[PDB]
């Protein structure tokens, strides 16, 4: 089975998703714990690439995808076949808050290149973790992450109009301390998985 | 102004561009020679990669168009505004036939990849350098370079039918001599630029 998290930058997506990854696997699941962008040889090329060189946004929505379209095809939809418990760290959420709303780019051709690089792949269940933008930046910048106030503010909404209307996503209060959020998370998974 | 050389592999398209850059220079236009993929840096890296890595057709796709996006952006779209002659070696009408008729992809969702990664930019005139693909096989042998019978025939055909549904094609006999191909070439061209 299929379980996403999704947010903006600093909401603890890294930290709880290997805290679910070490939980899992414990309790006997098979499981993987897979990045976006990279997660496969050439899914992380195109990760250096994005996180590194100036591009334009539609370039950018491109090799988002295609990082996707590769980790797939490559491990996602044969983990699936062998009943593993596939962690995505971010997901098709992530593409429509950061280049829809925050870029400016048409929500349903978002999608549609969703739809494509994913063979209409969906989760079971979707983790929102979400906190204010001004939290999630005192965190970043203890690491010494500088991200943009103005354009995760929008991302923020994004996720969470998202979270009204696409199915199976749980919003989770990710201001919370580490134990607390992943308690929640335990919480809400307890409906898909035991 | 803008001219793009499209048609199977070893037809002549890198030869008569660069034939057609030097002619153009020569009488007096600043002209610019952009192969596909490729072109800009981030470009060149994509082509790596398309080229040596072990691809499905989804993220193949991605990859071409942005590779496509990148040079639109950052090149082509200047040089246009600045009254250049752009000359392509490879342009949309490749990611038709190899994507759509030879890999079977969606040709209307290809479509909509192209004009996304090209913002609406389209040739005033495509030559497509049509041949048969044993003589074109043959020419890339002689090279040390082998490509795949039963696909290439696909794309041959691909490309004759969107000479006849896309517009502004012209349709270039390139089994003849280079001095023979470049003629005609040059026939074509005079329908629109001088
Ligand atoms: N519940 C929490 N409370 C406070 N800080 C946290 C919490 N979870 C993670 N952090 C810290 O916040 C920073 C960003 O978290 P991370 O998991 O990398 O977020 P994301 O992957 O969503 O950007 C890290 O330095 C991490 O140690
Ligand atoms: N008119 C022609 N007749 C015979 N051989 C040619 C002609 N034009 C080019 N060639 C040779 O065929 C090979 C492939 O040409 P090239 O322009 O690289 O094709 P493409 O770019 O379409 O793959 C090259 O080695 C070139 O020297
Ligand atoms: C998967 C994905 C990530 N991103 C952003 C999120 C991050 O700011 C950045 C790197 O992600 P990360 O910090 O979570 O590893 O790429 C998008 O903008 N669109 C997408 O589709
Ligand atoms: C531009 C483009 C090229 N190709 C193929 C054509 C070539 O076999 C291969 C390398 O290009 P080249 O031989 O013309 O240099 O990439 C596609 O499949 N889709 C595309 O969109
Ligand atoms: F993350
Ligand atoms: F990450
Ligand atoms: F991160
Ligand atoms: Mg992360």
């Amino acid at each position: 089975m299929l379980i996403a998290f999704e947010g903006i930058d600093g909401s603890g997506k890294t930290t709880q998703a290997k805290k679910l990854y070490e939980y899992l696997k414990q309790k006997g699941y098979f499981v993987s714990l897979y990045r976006e962008p990279g997660g496969t040889k050439v899914g992380e090329v195109l990760r250096e690439i994005l996180l590194t060189e100036e591009l334009d946004e539609r370039t950018e929505l491109l090799l988002f995808e295609a990082s996707r379209s590769k980790l797939i095809e490559e491990k996602i939809i044969p983990d699936l076949k062998r009943d593993k418990v596939v962690i995505l760290d971010r997901f098709v959420l992530s593409t429509i808050a950061y280049q829809g709303y925050g870029k400016g780019l048409d929500v349903e051709f978002i999608k549609n290149l969703n739809e494509f690089a994913t063979r209409g792949v969906k989760p079971d269940i979707t983790l929102l973790l979400d906190i204010p933008v001004d939290i999630a930046l005192r965190r970043l910048k203890e690491k010494n992450r500088f991200e943009n106030k103005e354009f995760l503010e929008k991302v923020r909404k994004g996720f969470l109009e998202l979270a009204k209307e696409e199915e199976n996503v749980v919003v989770i209060d990710a201001s919370g301390e580490e134990e607390e959020v992943f308690k929640e998370i335990l919480r809400a998974l307890s409906g898909v998985l035991r």
